[PDB]
């Protein structure tokens, strides 16, 4: 389970973790998700929360719906895929942002990373 | 002035914000620092939870009082220099752990990180 914080709302919160698990395919194409319901006993979350999560979801296309049968992660490579990218580049966004704001340049970033990266 | 969010103690973001405004010279060694009341009305935050920030900040030796003079910022370069690393250090460790949430590689993470920071 993911852990929940104050300062965003939960079912943005919710919907980023189901995002991150299609990602990484820890679910994958046409794996049949929980019920709202379900999900919100899982997470130990108000089931409406649940919902606005699963209706961001839907409405991007990452989720889709059959009648009677519950919601479906959507397979479609090119759109995960699109995804990630935008995913990593908010990630090296904001290290730069936060590096500017401890006076740490760029340079130094990259090669304090690097190191780190080869341990 | 800093935009402060609801998941953290209200008194650690001031200190985090006061403590990169001393890394990056903003303030600088022996500046007078704004009385806890003074700080308050500046930041539109309660003098209390000022006060607990100042007294973080004491306790480690960012800052230092005179008496009836006031609180006034540390000159101790070693000091100031081993924070910056240890903030950088922090930063790179949580760029890799969240490259990893997504399914982003290491590899792949640092060459957009250069690219961008080439533009």
């Amino acid at each position: 389970n993911p852990t929940f914080h104050a300062d965003k709302p939960i079912y943005s919160q919710i919907s980023d973790w189901m995002k991150k698990q299609m990602i990484t395919g820890e679910w994958k194409g046409e794996d049949k998700l929980p019920s709202v319901r379900e999900m919100g006993v899982k997470l130990a979350v108000n089931p409406n929360t649940v919902s606005r999560a699963y209706q961001e979801l839907e409405r991007a296309g990452y989720i889709y719906a059959k009648r009677g049968m519950g919601s479906f992660v959507t397979s479609d490579k090119a759109l995960f895929d699109q995804l990630k990218k935008e995913l990593a580049d908010a990630i090296t966004e904001r290290f730069l942002e936060e590096a500017k704001s401890i006076g740490l340049d760029d340079q130094t970033a990259i090669e304090l990373l690097i190191k780190r990266s080869r341990n």
